[PDB]
């Protein structure tokens, strides 16, 4: 087996899975079975799950194509207050530890007292104005409030600190009150200015990074000493973007929401970020910020995480959240022309394939549960995916029991793995015959057929199949002896059940057997029981009785049996000519028997007839 223990545990999620949409049951998230794994591997794998659950828990239309929802402004916003309420629960839990030592030990204040105990341990300096709130800087408290995401806490130091706070008191009341954590241009306009003529330069970094969270300024400052970590980065940032522009706000130190997005993919990209020894940071930088396709892009090429990133794109296409690329030669990671700017197309179906061929050699049954996700794509030839992938596992591996299930000498399908999949597997089963067919495996596909109790077609493939070896050898190992078993294997479990093709198509297969018998027995010797067998098939005339009916019928026959005509009349003129040398009236007969042969002979057109009906005449010669 290919998989490892994570790959595998999250094949019998995508297992789970299937089976619910198979039976119409109700069928939980995807999402929630792939956190589950998490478990079994470290905490960044968990992290992993809970960030891309909150980063996907989003309100889209419904019956709307994913273009439309991702390039939507109300989506768009969504994902960065989804963003921004993920990094600020993330710190506050960093706080419940670093004050309680751990999460469990928290068993639950409020923000405020707790940024209080926090403060304590964190800020056991002088740069810091405007005083204290109840024995803390108040810029600090303000700070790390908001930093867990606590607003009204926030505003409770603001109200105790109305005293040297000054304007900024009311500032921060309009942004609390906003709908959008926004202020009003004029308002922000003022505290910008404010910002830059004063608090520009000041010694309290905590002052200065709250006054342009709120006023959305100095975007090129990243705010270092008190947001030094790269989530405070993502955090300072996110509340700082505009997503669209309005026409009547200045756009100088301003920060959009693209460029943010193309800023940590394009300008800072996977270098800056350590990418190697911290790869799940640099996911979490493209995920939180939306860049979803472009996550799962970066993941997937660290092959030792490439099953994480293939489930959260599962997990992204499910929700009718991933951008798919158009084609299914595109990158990986690709843009169409006319679609906005920081929005990638994911190649689902090839990030599929390269990830089930990994392991669909020594691991088909799992491979399958992931085709399934291709049920509903069409390939450039408008063909159904699943069914494609399907087709070309099982030719390929030739595992068609497993896969298709295995026909009983009695009749009977014993299940497949593809019975997990649906309750009618017979044009499934037929599909797959088909495509060995039109790839020139007959024998194959008869078998196929076969299963599907498609007579017609395994017998029209077997008639094709023997034409060619009837007059051969039988010689071990050879193809006409593997041909004639599994002719001789159908042969008899359909004469046992009952089961028939079309006249003329069944009518081929039992006399191209019977001619095989004849000629086996012609080859081993058995000149007598040859001649009785051609006899009672009354194809060729032995007397000029019956010479006007056997040419009528033979214009009937299929070119299949018409082709072997010739190997026919030489071998049963040797069997007359052999015969009559053992005598050496029974010639009179004997030679108007060979005649007779050279008569019909003459009034059939078959292939060969100008060299056969000369070796013919040269035997009779030797008779007469």
């Amino acid at each position: 087996s290919s998989l490892d223990n994570i790959e595998m545990a999250y094949a019998r999620q995508i297992y789970i899975y299937n089976e619910k949409i198979v039976n119409g049951h109700l069928q939980p998230n995807l999402v929630d079975l792939c956190a589950s794994v998490a478990e079994l591997d470290d905490k960044s794998i968990s992290d992993m799950w809970t960030m891309v659950k909150q980063m996907t828990d989003v309100l889209l239309t419904p019956a709307t194509d994913a273009l439309k929802n991702r390039s939507s402004v109300e989506v768009r916003m969504e994902f960065v207050r989804q963003a921004l309420a993920y990094l600020e629960q993330s710190y506050k839990n960093y706080t419940l530890v670093t004050v309680f030592g751990n999460l469990h030990q928290a068993q639950v204040p409020g923000t405020y007292q707790l940024v209080r105990s926090f403060l304590n341990i964190k800020l056991p300096l002088p740069g810091l104005q405007d005083g204290e709130v109840e024995g803390h800087p108040v810029w600090a408290l303000i700070y790390y409030c908001m930093r867990c995401g606590d607003l009204l806490a926030a505003s409770q130091v603001v109200n105790r600190a109305q005293h040297q706070l000054g304007e900024f008191k009311t500032w921060f009341q309009e942004y609390m009150n906003s709908k959008d954590r926004r202020l009003s241009p004029a308002t922000e306009n003022k505290l910008r200015l404010h910002y830059r003529r004063a608090l520009r330069n000041n010694t309290d970094p905590y002052k200065r990074a709250v006054y342009c969270i709120i006023g959305r300024c100095d975007v090129t400052d990243n705010q270092s000493e008190v947001a030094d970590k790269t989530e405070d980065y993502l955090w300072l940032k996110l509340n700082q973007v505009c997503f669209d522009d309005d026409g009547t706000s200045s756009p100088q130190d301003r920060l959009t929401l693209s460029q943010f997005q193309k800023q940590l993919l394009e300008d800072y990209g996977e270098s800056h970020f350590t990418v190697n020894q911290q790869p799940f940071l640099y996911f979490q930088v493209l995920f939180l910020t939306a860049q979803f396709e472009a996550a799962v892009a970066f993941l997937f090429r660290m092959e030792r995480l490439r099953c994480h990133a293939v489930h959260v794109a599962l997990v992204l296409f499910e929700l009718k959240l991933l951008l798919k690329s158009s084609g299914q030669s595109a990158q990986l990671l690709s843009h169409e022309p006319g679609d906005p700017p920081c929005l990638r197309r994911l190649n689902f179906v090839r990030l599929l394939m390269l990830y089930t061929r990994k392991f669909e050699s020594t691991d088909p049954r799992e491979a399958l549960q992931y085709f399934y996700f291709l049920r509903d794509e069409k390939d450039s030839q408008g063909e159904n995916m699943f069914l494609r992938c399907v087709s070309e596992l099982v030719i390929e591996s030739r595992e068609f029991d497993m896969i298709l299930g295995k026909l009983e000498n009695d009749g009977s399908r014993k299940p497949g793995v593809i019975d997990k999949f649906t309750s009618d597997t017979k044009p499934i089963i037929n599909k797959v015959a088909s495509v060995a067919e039109n790839k020139g495996l007959f024998e194959e596909a008869a078998k196929l057929y076969d299963l599907a109790k498609n007579a017609d077609k395994v017998l029209e493939l077997m008639n094709k199949l023997l034409s060619p070896v009837v007059p051969q050898i039988s010689a071990p190992q050879s193809n006409k002896e593997r041909l004639k078993n599994m002719a001789l294997s159908i042969a008899e479990r359909y004469r046992a059940q009952g089961i028939s093709a079309n006249k003329f198509v069944d009518s081929t297969f039992y006399l191209l057997l019977d001619l095989i018998t004849f000629f086996d027995e012609y080859h081993s010797g058995h000149i007598d029981r040859a001649f009785d067998i051609i006899e009672r098939l009354k194809l060729v005339p032995l007397n000029q009785e019956s010479v006007e009916e056997r040419v009528a019928a033979f214009r009937n026959f299929s070119d299949e049996i018409r082709h072997n005509l010739s190997e026919v009349l030489l071998a049963t003129m040797n069997i007359l000519f052999t015969q009559f040398k053992r005598l050496k009236d029974r010639d009179s007969q004997l030679r108007s028997q060979a005649r007779t042969l050279i008569t019909f002979a003459g009034m059939i057109p078959y292939r060969t007839s100008g060299d056969t009906n000369a070796r013919l005449v040269q035997m009779e010669v030797l008779m007469n």
